[PDB]
């Protein structure tokens, strides 16, 4: 169970989502994605790392939060991230992100999956 494994690696164990996307939180997330993530990721194609538009359809939220917050631990202990390092070659590394920043980015990722 890859989401169970992500929760065991940490740091995040659980997330709170409302019934709908919080649009202001998603906008904050967009800005933070530009700042932290666009250097290596696109929404609709591979780049330095994988395409992200549908990551919330493919992966659980605790996985996505812990890749952002603890990419080194995820690469060391989570089989999906380890396979992606074999595929992509370069590594995602610590960005000194806080949980609230990562939760905003996750909100943005939920939004772009809806935008299609
Ligand atoms: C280049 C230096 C990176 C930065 C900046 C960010 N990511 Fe990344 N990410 C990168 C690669 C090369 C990979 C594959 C694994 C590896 O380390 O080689 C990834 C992977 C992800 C994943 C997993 C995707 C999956 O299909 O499971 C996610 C969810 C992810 N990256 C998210 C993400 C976000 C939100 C970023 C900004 C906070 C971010 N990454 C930065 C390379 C790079």
């Amino acid at each position: 169970d890859p989401e169970a494994l992500a929760a065991e690696i940490g740091p995040v164990k659980q997330v709170s989502l409302g019934e709908q996307i919080d649009a202001a939180l998603a906008q904050q997330g967009e800005q933070l994605f530009n700042t932290y993530c666009t250097a290596c990721h696109r929404l609709d194609e591979r780049f330095i790392g994988p395409a992200l538009r549908d990551v919330t359809k493919r992966r659980g939220p605790v996985y996505i939060m812990n890749v952002m917050l603890n990419p080194n631990g995820m690469i060391q202990r989570h089989p999906v991230m380890k396979q992606l390092v074999q595929e992509y070659g370069t590594m995602m590394t610590d960005m000194a992100l806080s949980e609230e920043q990562a939760r905003a980015i996750l909100e943005y990722l939920r939004q772009v999956a809806e935008n299609q």
